[PDB]
């Protein structure tokens, strides 16, 4: 995973393996090179300052200039810094009985498609979902909706041209009493960009709605632009975790690695949708699969 921040990190800590103990000035230049890798890759600034800063403590104690194998003390040491990059443990939302989730994100996120994929994920599991095509003004987005229900043999409620927030609630509201539905999946409006009638509008809708969680839908590959939509998209409507999508089209993985530190939200599922798994990642980016 993340190509190129992989090979680097890899070889900065392989240029360490079989040369016995390293000097001071070993360690500070395998950092700057693994900080130079994570700048590369586009982390954030402040997320590879704050890595290296820990690894480089982590390191020390564990004693890294007094040993005979320093490499595997940093390997394991990135791993750790890693893993909490990513999110330190796997995490999902929590079910209750009845679950109204909003999907957000911009048009490209893949945010639709990853509406299905939950949809079809939690039935699984267990739930009856509903996926709910809010799009007012794109009968072509509330179609996609449509027929991505129809391969995962989920129901699809599509909302009218223009209609109300109110009204939303109240045919939502039937459907899901007529046909027990548990976990309802809101896939609101996808634009190419951010601006101020979309956020109301979501906003509003939120209000109206007043779903449990908001899922903000990034394609990993846009880098740190990612979490300024998401940064954008939380203080205008307010987010409570993310899903990445084409993690498998990112080579840099910024978005990933900087996503607790920068937003404060969970990374509940990566795009073929899974749970994320932050230890899985972490080994992977390390090379060991
Ligand atoms: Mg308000």
């Amino acid at each position: 995973m993340f190509q190129q921040l992989s090979a680097r990190l890899q070889e900065a800590i392989g240029r360490l393996r079989g040369r016995g103990r390293i000097t001071e000035e070993d360690l500070k230049a395998t950092l700057r090179e693994i900080r130079r890798a994570l700048m590369d890759a586009d982390v954030n600034l402040e997320v590879a300052r704050d890595f290296v800063e820990r690894v480089r403590e982590e390191a020390l104690g564990k004693q890294v200039l007094e040993s005979l194998t320093p490499a595997e003390v940093i390997l394991a040491t990135v791993y750790e810094a890693l893993k909490e990059a990513l999110g330190g443990e796997a995490r999902l939302p929590v079910l209750k009985d009845r679950n109204l989730w909003f999907l957000v994100g911009l048009q490209g996120s893949g945010k639709t498609t990853t509406a299905a994929k939950l949809a079809l994920y939690y039935k699984g599991k267990g739930r009856r979902p509903l996926l709910v095509a809010a799009d007012t003004q794109r009968p072509a987005a509330r179609e996609q909706l449509r027929l991505l229900g129809e391969k995962v043999g989920v129901p699809v409620l599509e909302v009218m041209d223009g209609e109300s927030p109110e009204s939303i609630r109240r045919r939502v509201e039937e459907k899901a009493r007529l046909e027990a539905r548990d976990l309802i999946l809101v896939d609101t409006a996808g634009r190419l960009q951010i601006d101020e009638p979309l956020m109301g509008e979501l906003a509003r809708l939120k209000e109206v709605l007043g779903p449990d969680e908001v899922l903000l839908v990034l394609d990993a590959m846009t880098g740190q632009e990612a979490l300024s939509v998401a940064r954008a998209f939380d203080e205008k409507v307010g987010v409570t975790g993310l899903v990445l999508t084409k993690l498998d089209g990112d080579a840099r993985g910024g978005a990933a690695l900087s996503a607790r530190h920068v937003t404060g939200k969970p990374i509940y599922f990566a795009g073929g949708l899974e749970p994320f798994y932050p230890e899985r990642l972490a080994g992977r980016i390390l090379g060991m699969g």
